């Protein structure tokens, strides 16, 4: 048995045969199933300007059209029930990539890869510096000076944060969620009902936070399902985000989906000798299946709605919810640009404004461009979350007025000049 350790928690040489690994990666060519650029490729590739920035720094660039439209690029499953078996698989087959790349330079025989749990910073029993710690990338990854001397490869230009802000990194909606998936369009764990579904609209809980609003947060290659398997943080971040699956499944009474659409669905990979491989659904449902353990860490042991659809600025003003446990939808939001995760409050008062006391929650909009196109029906993004604990706060104000319910949606940075943000409709769900 294999064990990805906290990256934090590190005790040997893991970052340093990586770094050298992506190196050695990243000097194949786009075109060899073993080479860094096309494993990024996998989960996204694309050469619109946005994304070609990145893609023109790979080795042996451009690819051939028989490589891009071979059937094994472009297969992330993204907004769908597919989207944690499917990352799960995606790891998997890296991680034997890597772990052959360091054997053959001659170092340890048993590389795993490791996890950065970023959910520390809600660990109120480590120290502070335990928890301000899990908000930074590893500095092994360099800084926005530049790489790291000695670990340059683990580096990429443009990345916007350094450091999470902590809205982004609370484990505690997706863990508390009961069902992988409903039929009832109530709230899932782990996204609703698609088939195949690269740009999917069923968004679930751990998909939505930490994953997204992580990816939007760092940005640069990360912000875009296009180029964001390219930046070597990508992995750890997604060992994180695996762990927590099974995290989830070992509270009391929770279980994946038993039915043969989820269970017996098949994806197509490369293993460690560039062969080309499918793995079902079914074969990652726990990580002991494929050899691996983690170790232990922290979250471990209508009546309202908006009248049409609405863009979200750098600052807008709180829109009135038109009335008709509780849900807020955030559904069809559609448009592009290098955005910013996106936070929620809701405000009861005339002259209120989102606070630390207002807040609700946050979303990531990521691949918010490729879900607004069609190719993907184009009906873009779509986001709930249970806000029952900060309505029933609000609630009990003496002067609480149920129709003097707004919404405020304000991004975490300013934008970009071309970033746009339609947001189809907010609704309020008891």
């Amino acid at each position: 048995m294999k064990t990805r350790q906290n990256v934090y928690e590190l005790k040997d040489d893991t970052l340093s045969w990586y770094s050298r690994a992506v190196e050695e990666m990243k000097s194949r060519d786009i075109n060899d199933p073993t080479s860094w650029w096309y494993q990024g490729a996998i989960h996204g590739y694309a050469t619109y300007p946005s994304a070609l920035t990145y893609w023109h720094d790979a080795t042996g660039y451009p690819p051939s059209q028989q490589t891009v439209n071979s059937g094994f690029w472009n297969r992330c499953q993204h907004g769908t029930w597919y989207f944690l078996p499917w990352h799960r698989m995606y790891l998997f087959y890296f991680e034997e990539i890597v772990a052959k790349a360091i054997r053959d330079m001659g170092g340890p025989a048993d590389w795993t890869l490791p996890y950065w749990n970023y959910c520390e910073a809600y660990n109120t029993s480590a120290s502070p510096s335990n928890q301000q710690q899990a908000l930074q990338i590893p500095p092994e990854f360099g800084s926005s000076q530049g790489p790291n001397a000695d670990f340059a490869s683990l580096w990429i230009k443009n990345r916007r944060n350094y450091v999470l802000n902590k809205n982004n990194v609370n484990p505690w909606p997706a863990m508390n969620e009961a069902e992988f998936t409903n039929s009832g369009g109530d709230i899932s764990f782990g996204g609703g009902v698609t088939g195949f579904a690269h740009s999917g609209g069923q968004t679930g809980q751990l998909e939505s936070l930490p994953h997204n609003v992580v990816h939007t947060d760092i940005n640069g290659a990360m912000g875009n399902p296009d180029t964001a398997a390219l930046d070597p943080i990508f992995w750890l971040h997604h060992a994180n985000i695996d762990r927590l699956w099974q995290v989830w499944l070992a509270q009391a009474g929770r279980s994946n989906p038993v039915v043969n659409a989820w269970k017996d669905f098949r994806f197509k990979f490369h293993d460690a000798n560039g062969q080309p491989v499918e793995i079902a659904v079914k074969d990652v449902e726990t990580t002991q299946l494929l050899g691996y353990v983690y170790t232990p860490a922290f979250p471990l042991s209508v009546v309202g709605a908006t009248s049409a659809s609405f863009s979200v600025g750098d600052h807008m003003a709180p829109l009135d919810l038109t009335m008709v446990r509780t849900i807020l939808r955030i559904s069809n939001v559609k448009g592009k640009g290098a955005t910013s995760p996106i936070d929620l409050f809701i405000t009861n008062r005339d002259n209120e404004e989102g606070n630390e006391e207002n807040f609700v929650g946050c979303i990531g909009l990521f691949g918010l461009e490729n879900a607004s196109t069609p190719s993907s029906d184009g009906s873009g993004l779509n986001f709930a979350i249970d806000i029952s604990d900060t309505i029933n706060k609000l609630r009990q104000r003496d002067d609480w007025d149920e129709d003097n319910i707004r919404v405020q949606l304000i991004p975490q940075s300013k934008q970009d000049s071309d970033v746009e943000i339609n947001v189809g409709r907010v609704s309020l769900h008891s």
